[PDB]
Parts: C-alpha cells; sequence; structure tokens
C-alpha cells in the first residue's frame, strides 16, 4: 500500500566556537525567531543541528571537553532541544558531546519528540582523527535504526490532505559515519549507505562537521612546527581576503524558509574546493557526499553485475560492521552449509545489488538531511557549511550531483550560518 507523505524539514546552520555555549544558543534562538517570521514559514515537522552543535568541535584533550559532556537527558544542548521541540510541536536532533553513568565519552545526537521526551540518542560509530584525541568510544551497538512517529503528514494517493499519521524508519548518521571505516577500508563499501538502504531506510539524517578540502589535514605538516606556521599563514591569508574574522562568520544569517529553490547540479572541478563564495554551497563537498551514498543511485552497471552474479560472493560475505569494530568487542558460509537463507541475508546489498535484485532501492524513496556546520577552528580546520535536503526517488551514471536519481532539495551557502526549510514530498510502502 503505497503513502504519500509531506514532511517540513528545517535544518540549522551554526559556527560553534569552543568556550561560547551561551552565545550559540542565543544566536540559535535569534535564528529560530527569524525563521518564523519568514513569508513562507511553515511550523516544521523535524528541525536538525550540526555536530556538536552547540560546543564546538576541535577538543585537543580529554581534559578540554570535560567541562563541556553531558548525560544525554540533562545540560544545554538537551535542554535546547526539549524546549525547541515543546515550543514547535517537532522532533528536534543535536549533536552534542556525552558522558554516560561509567565515565565513557561519545560524540552524540540526541532524539527529541513533539512531547518533549528524549526518544532516542546515536552515538557516532566511526570516529575521527579528533575524536581520538579526548578518549572518545565508537558506537558499541555499531549503525542503528529507529521509528519516529509523525502526525498529520501522510495520505493515500487518492486522498486530497495530509491527514494520515505515519511511522518512518530514521537513522542517524554523524559525520565520519559516511566515510570508508578510519579512512582505511575499500572505498566502494559505503558502509553507512549500505547499512540504510539493508534496513529499508526512509528518513536519514546527518549531523556533521565537516571539512573543506582548504583544511590543513597532512599529517606530516601538522607535526612540523615549520611547515604548519606556513599551512596556517595561508589559511589565515585566505580568510582575511574573504573579510573575515579568523574564525569565519557568525550572526549573519542565511535564511532560505520555504521558498523551493533547488541547488544546480554540478561536476567537482579544482575550483570547486575554494573557500570563497560564502553563501553558495561547497559542491566537491556536496558531490562527494551524494557519492558515499551509492546504493541510492541509479547506475547503469547494476544490471551486468546481477546477470553475471559478480557480487554474491561479496553480498553473502560482508559483516553487519568492520571485524574489528566496537560492535565485536559482544555479537558475533550459507553457500556451504544446510542452514536456510534467511530474509535478512535477501535484504543485503553490496554496491547497491542485492542477492533478487540489480537495484535493491529502484522503486523507493528516501529522504538524507544533512546540516552540516560552518566557520573555523585552530587556524587549520574550515569546515564546509552547505547543510542540504535532498530526496533519492528510486527512478531510472554520473556519481555526482549530475545523477538524476538524487533531487536536490535546497542547500545553505559555505559559509554563514542560517536554517533552510523545505516541504519534501514522498512515498513510503505499508
Amino acid at each position: 500500500t503505497k503513502l504519500l507523505v509531506s514532511l517540513k524539514v528545517l535544518v540549522i546552520q551554526l559556527n560553534p566556537q569552543i568556550g561560547q555555549v551561551d552565545q550559540t544558543i542565543k544566536r540559535t534562538w535569534s535564528i529560530l525567531d527569524k525563521v518564523t517570521k519568514s513569508a513562507t514559514y511553515v511550523k516544521p515537522d523535524i528541525i536538525l543541528f550540526p555536530e556538536f552543535a552547540l560546543t564546538g568541535y576541535s577538543f585537543h584533550a580529554r581534559k578540554d571537553i570535560l567541562p563541556y559532556v553531558t548525560k544525554k537527558d540533562e545540560g544545554p544542548s538537551f535542554e535546547l532541544a526539549k524546549s525547541i521541540s515543546e515550543k514547535f510541536q517537532c522532533y528536534t536532533i543535536i549533536g552534542y558531546p556525552e558522558e554516560d553513568d561509567e565515565q565513557k565519552l561519545y560524540n552524540s545526537a540526541l532524539v527529541v519528540n513533539p512531547q518533549g521526551g528524549q526518544i532516542f540518542n546515536y552515538r557516532k560509530t566511526f570516529l575521527y582523527d579528533t575524536e581520538m584525541n579526548w578518549d572518545c568510544e565508537e558506537n558499541p551497538e555499531g549503525f542503528q535504526t529507529f521509528p519516529m512517529d509523525f502526525s498529520k503528514c501522510a495520505k493515500l494517493s487518492n486522498e486530497d490532505s495530509y491527514n494520515r499519521d505515519v511511522t518512518l524508519k530514521a537513522s542517524i548518521g554523524i559525520s565520519m559515519d559516511l566515510s570508508p571505516y578510519k579512512f582505511m577500508a575499500p572505498f566502494n563499501h559505503f558502509e553507512f549507505s549500505s547499512f540504510c538502504v539493508d534496513n529499508n531506510v526512509e528518513l536519514i539524517l546527518c549531523p556533521m562537521a565537516w571539512l573543506n578540502s582548504t583544511s590543513i589535514t597532512d599529517k606530516q605538516t601538522l607535526h612540523n612546527n615549520s611547515l604548519l606556521e606556513a599551512a596556517k599563514n595561508k589559511i589565515a591569508f585566505a580568510l582575511k581576503e574573504q573579510g573575515l574574522p579568523l574564525a569565519g562568520s557568525q550572526g549573519i544569517y542565511q535564511l532560505k524558509i520555504g521558498d523551493s529553490q533547488r541547488t544546480p547540479r554540478v561536476p567537482s572541478d579544482d575550483s570547486t574546493s575554494e573557500y570563497k563564495d560564502m553563501d553558495e554551497p561547497d559542491m566537491s563537498n556536496v558531490n562527494y557526499w551524494i557519492l558515499r551514498f551509492f546504493p541510492f543511485l541509479y547506475f547503469k552497471l547494476r544490471i551486468n553485475w546481477f546477470k553475471n552474479s559478480s557480487l554474491i560472493e561479496s553480498i553473502l560475505g560482508k559483516t553487519r560492521m568492520p571485524l574489528d569494530h566496537e560492535y565485536y568487542k559482544g555479537k558475533h558460509d550459507l553457500l556451504d552449509s544446510e542452514e536456510v537463507i534467511k530474509d535478512t541475508v535477501l535484504e543485503k546489498t553490496f554496491l547497491g545489488t542485492s542477492l533478487g535484485q540489480p537495484w535493491k532501492f529502484q522503486g523507493k524513496n528516501a529522504i538524507l538531511v544533512l546540516a552540516n556546520r560552518c566557520g573555523t577552528e585552530d587556524g587549520t580546520t574550515i569546515f564546509a557549511g552547505s547543510s542540504g535536503i535532498y530526496k533519492f526517488n528510486g527512478k531510472k551514471s554520473s556519481l555526482d550531483s549530475l545523477n538524476e536519481s538524487v533531487e536536490l532539495l535546497g542547500n545553505l551557502g559555505k559559509g554563514l550560518e542560517g536554517a533552510i526549510l523545505r516541504e519534501v514530498q514522498f512515498e513510503v510502502f505499508r
């Protein structure tokens, strides 16, 4: 049974700096105020913030982050999300540094329902270099899905208003979750997006603190004070030339509220990575993010992969998580056994292909919401901003924004704080 859905999605893009939690909270309320005063404002069903949205990101020691960590149901990030959810009767998802009762630290995203109750807490599964600075843990559950009960958001195709309720299968992936594991696993594993396709996820939510490639990441440079000083000077000049303070822009808000301006499809070039034109998205990263969702994209070659059974061994042989992941540290050959083939094995995919279909996602819909922070930290790290909303439409082989099986519903710029609201329409089957 086809069920039509209409979701009002609001994404907030912030430039939080370490030690400015109260100021960031104030700017957040300012943004939300300006949003409600928009000419085309409509009430959001869901509001998404970036990774470590109120705290800043680049913590260099456990001691430095400890004054900002909180239990999943206490503290500034949680109280903000509860207040927002209660005032807007929506789901609110925010990234925050978490401590648990056993003094373990995580990079997390909490989810609050329209009643102001916390319904979920997701912990980052693939960690980035920065997390290793302060003793962050991997999510022992690995990637996860959860239900989100939406009220008055759905209809049958014959009906004339969205007056039905719907429970969508959602998944949160925090930044590095989208990357090959440790940057060492094969690129074409597409772990997170394969997991979402495998589990028939309909709503994908990604709080991120994702870098623009102008950032200094070369390890030899970071650990040679002469090379580092020279590299920092280059970024300094790059911001000065833009009329920006070294930390990037704060408090000047780009609002795209309820409009229908789509983001132009563009190939990555030597120029699309430049940290220039702050109100335009970083299309190098937009294209890269789209590529990491390859299993959701139409690709002609899958028909040959399926016909030749080229991926059967890959599909059968893949594990739920990487073998050395926290996941197995305590969870735990069908072609050579007498055990039967379970439904779950027939849902598994590799490169978007399953044992039963060339392209498992074909004919389906999924929504991707990416909330990425903007600004700069340490004089070395420039975040890409470019928060956006995407629809994978499942319709029938560029590996970027030119692929028409993804719809770019709208993006913010790479460099300004702000908010984007889009009505997203799609279908699910029930």
